[PDB]
């Protein structure tokens, strides 16, 4: 599904993502949309044999088992192909699970590059949430 901004960022509030382990609304709104402009069934190859999933772009490697990645940990437990249904529930799961390791947020590429020490107010801005 392709997720409306506002859209996506009532689904966020709704599931806890709001301050989750310390991340702010709009930083999870602005990943998600330069990770993967809100398309929940976004995949993109890396040059090392893994995939990215997903709203977040979950990298096979470390986080889900897509069964064609060299040396996978699957640490959030799942297929990668449920990180890719209209449905966030487990991509959620998964992304909250992400941000407890030791490097946060800045787990994620497109925040450090977009999103890190930015003004973010105008990702929530008209959601009223
Ligand atoms: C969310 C998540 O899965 N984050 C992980 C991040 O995943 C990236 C890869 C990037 C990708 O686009 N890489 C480009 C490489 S290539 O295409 O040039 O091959 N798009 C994904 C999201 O930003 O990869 C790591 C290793 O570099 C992990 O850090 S870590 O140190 O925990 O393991 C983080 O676990």
């Amino acid at each position: 599904k392709v997720y409306d901004r506002c859209e996506l960022a009532r689904a966020l509030k709704a599931s806890g993502m709001d301050g989750y382990a310390g991340n702010s609304l709009p930083n999870w709104v602005c990943l998600s949309k330069w990770e993967s402009s809100y398309n929940t069934q976004a995949t993109n190859r890396n040059t090392d044999g893994s995939t990215d999933y997903g709203i977040f772009q979950i990298n096979s490697r470390y986080w889900c088992d897509d069964g064609r990645t060299p040396g996978a940990k699957n640490v959030c437990g799942i297929r990668c192909s449920q990180l890719l249904t209209d449905d966030l529930t487990v991509a959620i799961r998964c992304a909250k699970r992400v941000v407890l390791d030791p490097n946060g947020i800045g787990a994620w590429v497109a925040w450090r590059l977009h999103c890190q020490n930015q003004d973010l107010r105008s990702y929530v801005a008209g959601c009223g949430v």
